């Protein structure tokens, strides 16, 4: 409830970074004392079943559990752990052996990097010995929304949160078009969401992007296509090459204007148009933000300053194999505060262990990526019984990233080939590795 | 003298920056083991004094001497101290209490930043607890000159060391005509030294750049143009807006040809055209470089890994106030140099004093400078008995770089200045701090 005056490892933001690296600093320093400061009312949960086992849930009362079945089949809470498992923020530096609280409902709003202080926006001050800022970053919205009135804007999900979820569900349930605006793993994974639940009430879901398909930055061309068509198959209208150049109300309805002349009625936006980091500690503590990558920029070790390290979404970071990046994947949380953690503690270890991505598009459609994977990279695609594959990002005739289409259970084997940097004189031969033949 | 297999403080190269932070962590620890690897057979000492008071020395040994009084009519040597300063390598990890010591004519190949250990070209390996970069820079040169024989490359100085001050030293007692390309303070502290030996000698003196005037990049056209009168008025025979077109032998004297019509015939060439950054350390260590400004990529702290520091002309660091740069400067160094030194001692602060410059082109030009120094920003000069002046460089209506022309013992208040960093409702006002009126 009451924040101490001083803690030792101060965490701020209460997400999946901070979480882990908490997990991490107590792992190495059993009788550490680490606060986690979070506006965020909720306690640490993670992101990705927002857009995906959530909405799959056959329970009814998802919504209020908010627990799902993984894979496996075994049920589980998106929270990383039950409210029992932490202390409380005033018992944090009395109680014995330690342990991690979670301050919700603040936000740090000032950063005294000399002083090492932080400022809350209740005006409460702590200081700190070592600091993780892990504030992730806010939902980016669209221009032409921003220019629009107010019940535009009222009208329109900026999806990342508990909050969004429960709001955009019960809107599935209200209205009768629901409207995408993004053709990103997120915007797809929602569309693919809200189309099975349309499915069952006739709704219409909508998605539009400038892209000519779907992950049109992300996946080449022919596979974006594919992706595109399974997306279809799943109950989705998708407008591809669609940029929005207005969005306003007629008689109730939202009217979306494109720019190459096209109109678009619905009912409710959902906004899934990139991150935004959150830099705004950057001003007040002096901290170096990225103008390429954006987020903080620190160095292979997520270190800022002498005693700041910043993980997660927010961390523009150096990779000494890839180089400098700034990665928003769920395991990159996990590894780079886990990573952040460790480095809190002595370890002073770099960026090595390459983090992981994936999506899953409805049913027969689940991908893993691992390095750069970026569509104007050249590419080389080898696949079978369409089906599966595995696409190779290239880079100096070396392989700096791997797209994994319906191959499961081989990750460490797309991450030795990135580490090993070979130049390989047929792909063909490594598609091999992942069980790719004929 | 030989290595040891392992030593608490690494500094690699033997230059101003490592010799400050030398300095720097024995004064923080007194009984600290400090080891300076150094290419260069000579043990460190200033620079500034290579292209000025050197050639001003009233005894004929200076070449041999090395040493020069002082402003205030102090003479001293040009290395920051002398051999009884230092131990010996070998005897480092033996003596009580420690000390300093230099190892000559050695050249760090290899950073393994993993095992915290350097490889020499003679193959020696050192480990290190912490380690400084503070290589510099290599001079440039001009690719017309790397394209001529090698003769032309054999005529021609790459200003930097002792070596070359007694090399061109001896030069001007034997030829008829040196010329000298490049417009900066370097080129013209050249000129202007070349120009009085001439003086009292019958000898020639010639500068060439394609800027409109000396300092072209750095100061107001107008001030420039002044100075340059000034160069001239050394004896020197100034030719701006000059592009080397090619360079070649004629009758074993050097005739370089401009892109106009014009042609110079000279019996030798010193170039001072800018400085490479030395970072071939950057490879093996998978440390970042920076693109835009060179050199090592540092955070304000000076800091690139956990244990390794940058500093000097090689060190690209955040400026909490003025942004990321890179300085090349006496005063930079020292100031880096005793920062980082700081740093590696357990400081943990950032660069937050700022470093001056300062040049002096004859006797009636005395120039210091700070902050952002550049051409092409807005400037406001304000003059008195042309005589002197401050000329204030300004960034979002705040002075950001000062000049002052003429003008001494009042670098801290410039300082003050850009520190406040506070919108002026005029400049006049301000320039009465530095003693002009009227
Ligand atoms: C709906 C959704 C689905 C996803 N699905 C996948 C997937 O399938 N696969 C995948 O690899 N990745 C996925 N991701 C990405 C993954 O969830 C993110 O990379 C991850 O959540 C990043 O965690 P973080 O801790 O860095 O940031 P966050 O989780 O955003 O944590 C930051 C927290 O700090 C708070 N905060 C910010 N500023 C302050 C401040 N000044 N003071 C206090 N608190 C502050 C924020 O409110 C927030 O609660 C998904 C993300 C979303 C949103
Ligand atoms: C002639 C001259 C006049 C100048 N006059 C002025 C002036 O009036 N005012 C001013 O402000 N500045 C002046 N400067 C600039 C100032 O001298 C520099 O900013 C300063 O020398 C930078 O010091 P440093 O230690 O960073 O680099 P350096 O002095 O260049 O030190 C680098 C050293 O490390 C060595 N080294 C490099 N790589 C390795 C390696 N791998 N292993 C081992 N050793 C290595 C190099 O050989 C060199 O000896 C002048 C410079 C010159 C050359």
């Amino acid at each position: 409830d009451k924040a101490p005056s001083h803690v030792p490892f101060l965490l701020i933001g209460g997400g999946t970074a901070a979480f882990a690296a908490a997990r991490s600093i107590r792992a190495r320093d059993p009788g550490a004392r680490v606060l986690i400061v979070s506006e965020d009312p909720e306690l640490p949960y993670m992101r990705p079943p927002l857009s995906k086992e959530l909405w799959f849930s056959d329970d009814p009362n998802v919504t209020k559990t908010l627990r799902f079945k993984q894979a496996n089949g075994k049920e589980r809470s998106i929270y990383f752990q039950p409210p029992s498992f932490y202390v409380s923020a005033q018992d944090l530096p009395h109680i014995e052996n330690g342990g991690v609280a979670v301050l919700t409902g603040k936000k740090v709003v000032q950063l005294d990097v000399r002083d090492n202080m932080v400022k809350l926006n209740d005006g409460s001050q702590i200081t700190y010995e070592k600091c993780l800022i892990a504030t992730g970053g806010t939902p980016r919205s669209l221009s032409a929304i921003d220019r629009a009135g107010a019940e535009v804007k009222s009208r329109t999900t900026l999806f990342r949160k508990i909050g969004d979820f429960r709001s955009l569900e019960k809107i599935s349930r209200e209205v009768k078009s629901i409207t995408i605006i993004g053709g990103g793993f997120l915007g797809s994974e929602l569309a693919c969401a809200l189309g099975r639940k349309a499915r069952a009430l006739g709704t219409e879901v909508i998605q539009l992007f400038p892209e000519k398909g779907n992950m049109g930055k992300i996946l080449p061309e022919y596979l974006s296509n594919w992706t595109m068509e399974k997306v279809r198959r799943e109950g989705v209208k998708v407008m591809p090459n669609a940029i929005v150049q207005s969005v306003g109300v007629s008689s109730g309805k939202l009217l979306i204007k494109l720019k190459d002349g096209r109109k678009v009625e619905t009912d409710h936006i959902v906004a899934a148009v990139g991150l935004e980091p959150n830099v705004e500690l950057a001003k007040t503590g002096g901290l170096e933000i990225d103008s390429d990558f954006g987020g903080f920029r620190v160095n292979a070790e997520l270190q800022a300053r002498s005693n700041i390290w910043v993980a997660g979404d927010a961390a523009c970071f150096y990779d000494i194999k890839l180089g400098r990046r700034r990665v928003e994947h769920h395991d990159h949380a996990v590894v780079s505060g886990r990573l952040a953690g460790e480095n809190m503690t002595g370890a002073a270890k770099p960026y090595w262990h390459q983090s992981m991505f994936w999506s899953d598009l409805g049913p027969d459609v689940g991908y893993e990526a691992i390095g750069l994977v970026d569509s104007s990279l050249p590419t080389v695609g080898v696949f079978a019984k369409y089906g599966k594959g595995v696409i190779f990002y290239l880079r100096d005739k070396v392989v700096v990233g791997i797209v994994l289409w319906n191959i499961f259970n081989r990750m460490p084997i797309a991450r030795k080939i990135i580490k090993d940097g070979e130049q390989h004189e047929d792909l063909n031969e490594v598609a091999k590795l992942f069980n790719i033949h004929e």
